[PDB]
């Protein structure tokens, strides 16, 4: 009978408790200890293509939780002004078809229907441009995380972080999770360096077979108590700061990432407000200037809203599971939210905690090794993907954007980029370990950002293009039909609440 | 405009010609040169989970080609006597379900319904045991190769190799392939080491933008002319020889079993490939442990009196792969590129993958061509290296240890990465995280089937399954059991199915 103690009551702590509750029911003992004094990070409002697995694993329907979390649909990230002023493109959550053995991006490079690869190749692009729900009013859409990401439309969500945490708190406590409001004030280690207990101020000492560090950037257990080194990603991704605001027509079904002079601004539309933030590199602009740029970007509704200034710890713990302690969430690592991967890292982590859950006996070192390899691959792969956003962005208007082309690139990515100049990204040339990103994602960024010239495959000069023309026409016909038929998110969620 | 000259008219040459015809039509000029005097290898009659992509790419229906090739269905490989005498198990061409994030093999280890993982977890196992067709008499089953292998039932075929070659010859020649029957007697190189032409005995010199070496083990262009080194796999897979028979049988006497059988022997294993009118059979063996004469005797004894007066085909195998399969303007396809023993019938898979990749990385003649060749070589090298690991696992996990040969399977070299995987697999059944990470045509369920069937390595179920609710897993095992018992009562035999196809 295993006991798990989760330290931290942010999104990471309550996702962990709820997921473990859904996986193990009352057969594993779960305790969350969270501080009333120490706040959560206060952001984290957009998700990634994994996310439908999480809510379905909890056996929750969208109507169960979306109204309570002011949640909306996220069908894509909309990138504005990365290639050039006034240009936008999408990374949509939608599989890219292959025709006669070549991805649609290859055919598009040879014979584009329009100048917009995303518009020609994915229906979700038109839904985002039109501002419609992916689901009809009758509810219809137009087991592992990986399998859910393989769905035709593996869409995601926007939500209020605090409301999701409160929702998941009720979900987990109603299903047996013990909820302690207290500070962990000491982490006691035994002679072999394992955690023997966490000491609280008022609830005594908590023992467990597994301690989950969900304490955020501070990494109280994994980093402080166990001394696990942290590996910076700042050589390749200099953005180290953010300033965020919550500020009270069709709701656009995507996150917007609008490139700025020293970083980029997110727009996350919720049911009753917008979450917004400027992620920036402090070497290139000040917190004062970044807040000014953000408030100016939002406009007069951002006048007297309080700013949340955040210094980010960018990188990952060398190992996320050390002895009897596993870091989940910001304690394990973090990269800038350009593709909204933080909750994906949490979700992946907790799926892997279940997968590699220890017995207490033989094999546990190998299970921990596999766990650590899996989470390290996800973060290292995503880091490559994020670097590609900056390395392929065409804009070069100032020192910041010029430096994206000269700074460190992971060596393996540099080689992939050289291949991608003549073969569009595919399974052979993408980071080969699971990191949540199928090849179409790389295609969307590479072609959208527009800074690297990509050649279509010479074979397409001799292949008959009839099937490819037919597939582009099918997508165009479907997109124009869907845009006329689907309701807005406003109407959809009004009916859901009703 | 572009010119491709294919040297060799075995399975590799005509698969290449027909595939390029289907990919490019008449927009590329194709020539096959093949020797009337140098025969083909004379074996290669079972295929792999990739294969339905090939025929569909050529826009062929099963009724178009199967009767002409005396073809049958291959739903699995049946491994006999590898674990222990009298034991069999399958590697079936059927996806393995996962329940609540764990593969069915994990749940089976915790709570097996029967002692047979393959019977409990795959419907195709029962079809093979029962000897029935995967398709009803009405034809119903119960764009890239990888996507075809992802089908629920990515089944394969048996066929007469020479009849398939003849069929593909007609297919390609009727669609514009020039067919030269002649010997290539010289391969001339230009100053930069590229092939300038191939000289034939009677048809002059042939130039091309791309030469495809389909000359078999001899590798006339890739290994001889261009000097490309060959990398032996014999450290890990010692089987180096084969003796084969084609045995006519009244295959209408009894149901044709829808699988290849691999029956372990004292110094290797014997294949049985059932066709419409005969059986292809052969003994793959290690020459250090038995002689050709003893191997032929064992094979003839295994087949029985129907092998009387049937001539034996003794084959020395070249086991390994070319260091690079595409060098300058020459790409090796088939045995010229590499070979591993046919334990999982992967040779035609290698050809099929190679020709798909030839189309994928087809050169322009200009910038980028070195990178395209690099990607091609990496892709085919990963396929062969991954399949090598998978084959080694058959021997490394086989329980039988009754003689020196089978004892030596446990002490022989194992690729270091596979040795590490095996240590993980003792506590986590194979999955995407632990299997060879590059495409090699083998999803994780394949590793599970071999690991659990061979029975020589103890595997523990995941500790999490002690706390996970097993209702959904029991429901899935029951669903498979119910479906399998229904299907075996309803499906026709292959005999009936193909009799109606011919009608
Ligand atoms: C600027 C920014 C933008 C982001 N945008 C996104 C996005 O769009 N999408 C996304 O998915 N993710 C996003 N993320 C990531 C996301 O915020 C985190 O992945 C997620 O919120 C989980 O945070 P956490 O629970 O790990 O840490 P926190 O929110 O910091 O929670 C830490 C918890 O530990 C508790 N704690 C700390 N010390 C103690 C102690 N001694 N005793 C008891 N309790 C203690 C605290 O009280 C708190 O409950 C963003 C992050 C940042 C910084
Ligand atoms: C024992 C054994 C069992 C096998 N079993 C299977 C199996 O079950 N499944 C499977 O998929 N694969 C199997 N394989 C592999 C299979 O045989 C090959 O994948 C396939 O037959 C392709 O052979 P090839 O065309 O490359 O060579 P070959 O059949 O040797 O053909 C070579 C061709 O090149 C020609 N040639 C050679 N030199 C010259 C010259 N100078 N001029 C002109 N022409 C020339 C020959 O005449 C011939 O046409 C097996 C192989 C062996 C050895």
């Amino acid at each position: 009978k295993k006991r798990v103690v989760i330290v931290g009551g942010g999104t990471a702590g309550w996702m962990t408790a709820s997921y473990l509750t859904a996986a193990f029911g009352d057969r594993v003992d779960l305790t969350v200890v969270e501080s009333a004094q120490i706040g959560t990070i206060g952001v984290g409002e957009a998700t990634f293509s994994d996310i439908r697995h999480f809510f379905e694993f909890l056996r929750l329907e969208e109507s169960d939780w979306m109204p309570e979390c002011n949640a909306t649909y996220k069908l894509a990230v909309r990138f504005e002004n990365w290639r050039e002023p006034g240009h936008h493109f999408y990374h949509p959550f939608e599989q890219m078809s292959s025709v006669d053995g070549f991805p649609l991006s290859d055919w598009w490079l040879r014979n584009p229907t329009t100048s917009r690869f995303d518009k020609d190749s994915f229906v979700m692009t038109s839904l985002c441009d039109a501002g419609v729900s992916p689901r009809y009013l009758d509810g219809s859409l137009i087991s592992t995380i990986a399998e859910y990401q393989g769905a035709q439309f593996p869409y995601a969500y926007h939500f209020e972080a605090h409301l999701l945490a409160k929702y998941l708190t009720g979900y987990a406590t109603r299903r047996g999770t013990r909820h302690i409001v207290d500070n962990v004030v000491d982490v006691a280690l035994d002679e072999r360096g394992w955690i023997s207990h966490v000491r609280t101020e008022e609830h005594g000492d908590l023992e467990a077979d597994l301690f989950v560090d969900c304490t955020g950037f501070r990494g109280l257990l994994l980093n402080k108590a166990l001394g696990e080194p942290f590996v910076s990603y700042q050589d390749t991704l200099p953005n180290d700061s953010a300033v965020a605001l919550q500020v009270p027509e069709p709701i656009r079904p995507c996150t917007t990432a609008t490139a700025q002079e020293a970083g980029w601004i997110w727009t996350i539309p919720l049911i009753s407000r917008v979450g917004t933030g400027y992620v920036y590199a402090s070497d290139y602009t000040t917190p004062e200037q970044a807040e000014r740029v953000l408030r100016d970007f939002v406009g007069p509704a951002a006048a007297d809203v309080p700013a949340n200034h955040i210094k980010m710890r960018i990188g990952r713990s060398r190992r996320s599971w050390v002895n009897n302690c596993v870091g989940v969430g910001l304690s394990s690592g973090f990269v800038e939210p350009l593709e909204s991967t933080g909750i994906f890292f949490i979700h992946h982590a907790i799926e892997q905690i279940v997968k590699y859950f220890p017995s207490g006996g033989a094999g546990d070192d190998r299970l921990r090794e596999l766990y650590n390899r899996s989470v390290g691959h996800v973060m290292d792969g995503v880091r490559e993907f994020l670097v590609l956003h900056y390395r392929s962005a065409k804009r070069a208007d100032n020192q910041y954007w010029k430096d994206t082309k000269t700074r460190t690139v992971p060596d393996s990515l540099a080689e992939r980029i050289e291949f991608w100049k003549h073969k569009v990204p595919d399974a052979e040339t993408v980071y080969p370990y699971y990191h949540g990103l199928p090849p179409y994602s790389y295609n969307c960024i590479l072609l959208g950002m527009g800074g690297i010239d990509v050649n279509y495959s010479p074979a397409l000069d001799w292949a008959n293009e009839k099937a490819a023309l037919a597939e582009f026409e099918r997508i165009r016909v479907k997109a124009e039909k869907l845009v006329q038929e689907l309701p807005t998110q406003n109407e959809y969620f009004a009916a859901m609440r009703a």
